[PDB]
Parts: C-alpha cells; sequence; structure tokens
C-alpha cells in the first residue's frame, strides 16, 4: 500500500534528527492518488510562546503533507518548493486535534501545484489554507 | 539596548520546550527600529531529506525574525499572522551561513506588513524572500 | 441576491472605471458567500500572444471574491490587504471558462476568500486564488 | 540609453492593441537597465475601482508586466509565462496620484525567474503595494 509506505515515511520522521522530526507526532488517516490525509494532536512541541500552533509548524504541515500527497501520484516525484503561501484564518489552542488535508491540483513536466487544508478536527473549521508550487527534476 | 533585550529573547528562545526552540541556533547582528538582521549556520537540524535547509525551517525563520522587527517598533506589537509567502530561490546547503534580514514595511491601526530576505553570508545570493502580513494586537 | 448582482455586472460593463474590463461576464449562481461566474475569452482578455492575460485573471480573482463577500450577511466588500494566484494551465481565445469564488472566514475586520478558474469544456483549473480583505 | 530607448518603443507598440496590453496606455518609462526597470503612472479615472482609488486587479497588471519587461532587459531576455503572483497592498493610490513601479530581477536560472516589484507614491515615496512573481522561461 502507499498507506503501509507513507506510514514508514511517518516513522521516519519521528526519529529523525533533521528537520522532518518536528512532525514526529503526525498520523496518517488515508492516502489515494494524489490526496493525502493526516491527524495530529496540537502539542506543546508545536506551540508558540502564546500557546497556539507555530505559524512556522503550519508552514511546516503545508511543506510536508503536500509532498506526501506528491509521492501518492503516478510520477511520485516529491520535487523541491518553489513558493509557498498560507493564510491563518483561526487559531488551533494546545490539546486540540487538527486534520491536514493535501490535494495535488495539477502535474506538469516541470511544475506540480498543491493545496493544502487544516481544520479542526471537532468542527470542521477551518484553520489555515496553503498554496505549495514545486519544481520536479 | 534593543540589540541586547533582543538577544535576551533569543537565548531563551534556545531553552523552549515549545516550537520557537528550532531556532535555538541563530545569532543577532543588529536590531533597530522596524529592521532585524540575524545569522545561522545550517546544520543538521535544520535540514530536510536531501540535506538542505528545510523550506519550513525557512517559513519559520521568516515569521519569527519579521516578528523580531514588529517588536523593534515604537507600538512594539508581534500581532498574529494573517497571511505569509516564501518563494525559494537557490537551496542552502548543510554548513552553509546565511543571514536573515527582515524588514517592516507599513504599520498600521490594525495591520502590519513585513518583509524577509534570506541570503548567502558568503556569496549574497538571495536563498529565499517571504512576505509576512500581521494582525494586530 | 441573484438579481442584485446581476445589475452590480450591468453596471460594471458600461463603467468608465477598471471595472469596465469584465465587461463581457455571465452571472451563472450567487448565494450565501459564493459566486461562480463564467466568461469566454476575447481578444480585450488576451496578452501579446493571445491567451488570457494573468492580469485579468488577478481582476476576476479580485473582482468576483468581492461579489462572494457582497453576497453575505454583513454585505461589504472590503478593501484588498494580500492576494495570491497560481497559474496552472493556459486559457487560449475563445474559451469558456468558469469562475467560480467562495468565502473562507469572515470577521470584525478581516475575511479570507478562494477562487477557482476552469476551463470549462475540459473542467482544468486554469488558476487558483486567494484573497484576504479588510473590512471598515 | 540605448535600453530604455528600446524598451520604450516595445511598450508604445504593445499597448496599442485591442487587447489586454491596452490598459497600461498610460505607463511611461523612466529607466531600462539589466534586470532592472522603473515606471510611473497617474492615476486616472480608467485605472480606478468603484471608490476612486487605484484598481487591486490594475496593480496586480503592473507587477506581471513590468516584472515581465525587467526579464526581456536581461540575457536570457525571455519574457516567460506566469506560475506564481502575490501582492500585498499596503496604502491606497488616489485619483491623481504619480506611481512609480519599479521591478527588479531577483534571480534566474534554466527553467525559472523570479522578480519582485515595489509601487510607490512618486512625491511622497511611500509604498502602495509589493508583489513577487514567479514565471517558467522553458
Ligand atoms: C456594490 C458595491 C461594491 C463596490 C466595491 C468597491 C470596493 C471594492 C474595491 C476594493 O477592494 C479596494 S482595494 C484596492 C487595493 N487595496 C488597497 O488600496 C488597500 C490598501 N491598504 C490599506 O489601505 C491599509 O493597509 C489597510 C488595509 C486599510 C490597513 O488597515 P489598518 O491598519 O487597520 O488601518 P490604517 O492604520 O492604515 O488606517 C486606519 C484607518 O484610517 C484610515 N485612513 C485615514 N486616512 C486615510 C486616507 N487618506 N485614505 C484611506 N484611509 C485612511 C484607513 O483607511 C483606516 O480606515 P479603516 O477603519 O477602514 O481601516
Ligand atoms: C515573547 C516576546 C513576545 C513574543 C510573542 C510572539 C508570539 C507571536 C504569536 C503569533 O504570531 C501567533 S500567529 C499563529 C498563526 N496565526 C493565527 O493563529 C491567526 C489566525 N487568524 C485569526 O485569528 C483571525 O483570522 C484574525 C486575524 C484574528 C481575524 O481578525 P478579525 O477579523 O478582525 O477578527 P475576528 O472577527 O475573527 O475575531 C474577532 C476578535 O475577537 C477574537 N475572537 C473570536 N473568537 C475568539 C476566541 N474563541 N477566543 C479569543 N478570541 C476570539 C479574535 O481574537 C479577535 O481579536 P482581535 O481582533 O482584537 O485581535
Ligand atoms: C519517500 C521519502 C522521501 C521524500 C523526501 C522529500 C524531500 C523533499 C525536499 C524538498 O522539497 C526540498 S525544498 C527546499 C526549499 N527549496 C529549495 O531549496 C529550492 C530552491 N530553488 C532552486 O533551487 C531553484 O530556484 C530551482 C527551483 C531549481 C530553479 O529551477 P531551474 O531554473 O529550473 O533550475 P536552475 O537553473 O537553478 O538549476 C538547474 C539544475 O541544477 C541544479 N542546481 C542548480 N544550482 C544548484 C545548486 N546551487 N545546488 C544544488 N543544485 C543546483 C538545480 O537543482 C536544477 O536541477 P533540476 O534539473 O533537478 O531541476
Ligand atoms: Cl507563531
Ligand atoms: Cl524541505
Ligand atoms: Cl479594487
Amino acid at each position: 500500500s502507499m498507506t503501509q509506505s507513507l506510514r514508514e515515511v511517518i516513522k521516519a520522521m519521528t526519529k529523525a534528527r533533521n528537520f522532518e522530526r518536528v512532525l514526529g507526532k503526525i498520523t496518517l488517516v488515508s492516502a489515494a492518488p494524489g490526496k493525502v490525509i493526516c491527524e495530529m494532536k496540537v502539542e506543546e512541541e508545536h506551540t508558540n510562546a502564546i500557546g497556539t500552533l507555530h505559524g512556522g509548524l503550519t508552514a511546516t504541515l503545508v511543506d510536508n503533507i503536500s509532498t506526501m500527497a506528491l509521492l501518492c501520484t503516478e510520477r511520485g516525484a516529491p520535487g523541491v518548493s518553489v513558493d509557498m503561501n498560507i493564510t491563518y484564518m483561526s487559531p488551533a489552542k494546545l490539546g486540540e486535534d487538527i486534520v491536514i488535508t493535501a490535494h495535488v491540483l495539477k502535474q506538469g513536466k516541470t511544475l506540480a501545484f498543491t493545496s493544502v487544508d487544516l481544520t479542526n478536527k471537532a468542527t470542521g473549521k477551518l484553520i489555515a489554507q496553503g498554496r505549495h508550487t514545486k519544481h520536479l527534476g
């Protein structure tokens, strides 16, 4: 399964020394062609100085989970980031369960385009939305 | 001293249990009203799976260093992130020294606009540029 | 709501100001916080090489998202703070495009919207934008 | 310079068309140099929104076109096609105001080019908007 494989990727991230370690707490909900859903509980390690989800972590989720969606395509190339944007619509608080849903919008010869929504698991309310363009080598 | 105060903040960040810990390695060059310059050496903890500066860490640098520039204004409100964008123009390799320069572009009643350049310290070449809008206070 | 928006579109068509550059659009649906329009790409909409001009796409994102904001309880159009657009496929002269705008979140001072432009024939995304506006 | 003269004639020619490039007919070129272009424009009724300020979509159009001109003023000289563009709006440009649009090339490579554009009030220097624009070259 691409599900079995994405689980191994997440396991690898957890024990990493590099920056991939910061998402070690995420869990995989589903993988499908060009679509990945993960979930995460907001813990202290994920927060800023005021106890909400750090905007840089949100960016890191947008980046990594969209990259996972790209792994889940026929080409399966993760690429390198070219442009990313994130809009922050509601805070995510410590202890809240969040859902991160990534979709591939379009794949070309040298560029891929993805979108990510972070939502509150309980309410489905949008926390943030991001778009991420990657260059494929 | 504005620089000395901000240096102390950076030192505290280093000891944090929360996400602010991820920038523990940065050093402060200068603080002035609406302008902050930091430097960081890219180390393993900062990298992605291909050994370059992780795009989410770049995002976190844009976020935190622009927030520091807002702390260095008369109003001094850090705000909360509304929109951030980052463009990735060249990789920063493990062991490379980088400069992060943040400017406040405009401060209004309820919104502040900031921009950040990350450059290679040796060559001056642009690694990434971001813009970051925050809602005040 | 639909009738009001239809009239707005008629007014922009006849305008001397920049709102004129969309005169050629059709309202398909207006609902709470969601508007769907369509447009045939004509010469007036193209760049030097005859494809849909990126600034006109930007103008569609800006205007149609603002229309979605008009279709809310508050009904304030706001003023633009941040806009981004990702361009995925070209739209050629003569092609029909569907522009769908929706309100993601509304608050006291800020509103967030998203817009898709799609080729009607093929359903493929031409562009996607997001637009944050400040409310008075 | 010869470069400014060349670009000026490219602009005059391209803005006379029935196509969308016409909406920039009122811009004036100040200077073209390697990777950097400076234009100016007086905001008139045709440039405005329903509240009498510079229309956000025309600001985007200025960003797109003027950055593309900066790319033409390079050795590569490829205008490219837009991939990602963002704009941040800091202050209104009012009817009758002179604006300066300054575009510069940040970096270019084999297939991608990166540009940034500031719109400023000519008289006061203050920032109207700032955009960034990534284009695919081939
Ligand atoms: C059917 C009817 C529909 C018609 C639609 C027509 C309207 C749609 C057109 C539109 O979208 C215009 S968008 C054009 C491009 N964008 C801009 O020009 C936005 C520029 N950005 C800004 O002006 C600011 O950065 C702003 C977003 C307002 C910042 O907000 P904030 O920080 O909260 O406020 P400031 O500190 O800058 O200003 C506080 C307050 O004071 C006002 N003020 C004072 N003096 C002026 C002058 N001379 N001009 C304009 N405004 C002035 C500010 O406007 C602000 O007013 P608000 O309470 O509304 O924020
Ligand atoms: C150590 C030295 C100092 C260092 C400090 C550094 C800390 C930096 C913290 C930081 O930058 C956090 S950024 C995290 C990512 N961003 C976000 O989480 C922001 C998400 N977006 C939003 O919250 C909104 O979209 C908002 C920008 C606030 C929208 O603005 P507006 O429309 O004007 O506001 P709303 O109508 O949504 O909200 C009204 C107002 O009332 C509040 N509100 C609504 N609901 C709640 C709840 N449940 N709790 C608390 N407050 C609520 C909003 O907080 C808002 O307050 P203000 O406008 O006065 O700020
Ligand atoms: C299953 C588990 C495995 C999953 C692991 C996932 C790992 C994903 C990692 C990731 O996404 C890294 S993203 C980090 C942030 N982004 C960047 O660092 C990108 C910076 N931007 C660029 O490098 C350029 O702007 C680029 C997008 C490559 C520009 O494209 P283009 O114009 O086409 O290319 P260039 O002309 O710049 O370069 C051509 C070619 O040569 C390689 N190159 C050039 N210069 C360098 C330098 N200095 N160092 C290393 N490599 C260089 C370029 O990468 C490019 O190669 P490709 O043919 O592959 O495009
Ligand atoms: Cl934060
Ligand atoms: Cl990365
Ligand atoms: Cl406008």
